[PDB]
């Protein structure tokens, strides 16, 4: 009962790219780039595709950095989120009707306007750690319970 | 907002001692031996004392093997349980009005008539692993959420 999603962080030595969702769901928050994985498509290919669609950037190799499972109380489907990082990109970030990308210096990451789980796992990503997490949500703003640990193998 | 408790498992190569609580709280289940720690008493001394009180056995050195925190929904105080093991004891187990001790072969540990958290951490103890756990209970029979991991240092 899990649906695959990807999440991509463009993390460079002094800054990280995030996107402000402008409409529909998740509007108002900063987040990484990603989406659903297609039938017959690899998870990594889906991650590369969604990075382009949402940010305008072209990535070659993506690196696996985490897996997070989200449970939403009252919803049957779990989200199985495969998290990736890259430092090398081509192109410059594109603002669209859906998404407004911006670079953040690492000390200015806007945690108060990001999903609450990011406060837990993003700091691991910044120190080049890999992780497995599980977050149980009630609505969009409340973590009821979670687990998180560093791993050697994603 | 945590209260200290001890829990002692007499674990020998082929068998483990458990006690059937005969009355009051916990009646009807098999469990290890322990209780509250006194003012001015070390946690280990409290563990040794309670092993004698509840089982009739004298232990010298106890070995630290785990820490488990219990939360009961609707109750303010958490239980901070310090878990110990020993293989060497003196005396023979004593049945009292409060407790009926019995030896169990390791393949016959009565998990269905033990507290539900034991199904998670007891197998770690059997393989000489050390652990930190947290269990959130609703009533006596339902684990709502938990975390458990092996540790090098209790
Ligand atoms: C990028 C975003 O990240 C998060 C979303 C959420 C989240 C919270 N609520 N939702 C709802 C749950 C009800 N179904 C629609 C998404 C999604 C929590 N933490 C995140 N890091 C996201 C979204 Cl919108 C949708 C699927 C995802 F896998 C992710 Cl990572
Ligand atoms: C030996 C027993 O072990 C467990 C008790 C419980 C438990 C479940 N409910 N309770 C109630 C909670 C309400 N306050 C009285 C104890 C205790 C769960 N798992 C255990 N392994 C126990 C008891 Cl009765 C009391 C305090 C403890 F620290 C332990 Cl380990
Ligand atoms: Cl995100
Ligand atoms: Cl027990």
């Amino acid at each position: 009962a899990s649906r695959l999603y990807t999440l991509v962080l463009v993390l460079q030595p002094q800054r990280v790219l995030l996107g402000m969702k402008k409409r529909g769901f998740g509007a108002g928050r900063w987040n990484g780039f990603g989406g659903k994985v297609q039938e017959g498509e690899t998870i990594e290919d889906g991650a590369r595709r969604e990075l382009q669609e949402e940010s305008g950037l072209t990535v070659d190799a993506l690196h696996k950095v985490g897996q997070i499972v989200f449970e939403f109380v009252g919803e049957p489907e779990l989200m199985d989120v495969h998290v990736f990082c890259t430092d090398s990109i081509q192109g410059t970030p594109v603002e669209s009707d859906e998404m407004r990308p911006c670079w953040f210096q690492l000390d200015q990451i806007p945690f108060k306007d990001m999903w609450p789980d990011d406060s837990y796992w993003f700091p691991l990503l910044l120190q080049k750690k890999k992780f497995h997490g599980y977050f149980k949500f009630q609505g969009q703003d409340t973590i009821l319970d979670y687990t998180l640990r560093e791993v050697d193998t994603v």
